[PDB]
């Protein structure tokens, strides 16, 4: 009955402003990602709320994670911060162990023009904590892999998101 938080934070680099990778990766996400890259995503939809705090949607995966689904309620968005903050509601990664997940995702400038992608999660446990660091990398991999994604396109199209 012991409950905690975990909490683990990755960052790294790109050279696109927070403004384009904000509008691009955070808040067109549902409608950029499946397009871009339909084996990652195969949809996202809203089942409840009309865009804001409180909204809970189901994100349904491609191939690459065998059609499996999340669903995550949006904790928080400040647009002028570039920060965007949400809890896994439902999905593989909760457990006896793990009640929920809660995430933030923060774009920092950088004098060079670029952007940091920082990525928090904090993970809310119950009872011994077994945290695996292969299981939180492998999270890492996927958040980083999809992003770049999304990267490669913003550079390959730089008319959108502007």
């Amino acid at each position: 009955a012991m409950a905690g938080v975990f909490t683990y934070e990755t960052e790294f680099t790109s050279v696109i402003p927070p403004p384009r990778l904000f509008k691009a990766f955070i808040l067109d996400a549902d409608n950029l990602i499946p397009k871009i890259a339909p084996q990652a995503v195969k949809c996202a939809e809203i089942i409840e709320g009309d865009g804001g705090v409180g909204t809970i949607k189901k994100i349904t995966f491609g191939e690459g994670s065998q059609f499996g689904s999340v669903t995550h309620k949006i904790d928080g968005i400040d647009k002028e911060n570039f920060v965007y903050s949400y809890s896994l509601i439902e999905g593989d990664a909760l457990s006896d162990k793990i009640e929920k997940i809660s995430y933030e995702t923060k774009l920092v400038s950088s004098s060079d023009g670029g952007s940091i992608i920082k990525s928090t999660s904090n993970y809310h446990t119950k009872g011994d904590v077994e945290i695996k660091e292969e299981h939180v990398k492998a999270g890492k991999e996927k958040f980083s892999h999809l992003f770049k994604l999304v990267e490669g396109y913003l550079l390959a199209n730089p008319n959108e998101y502007c």
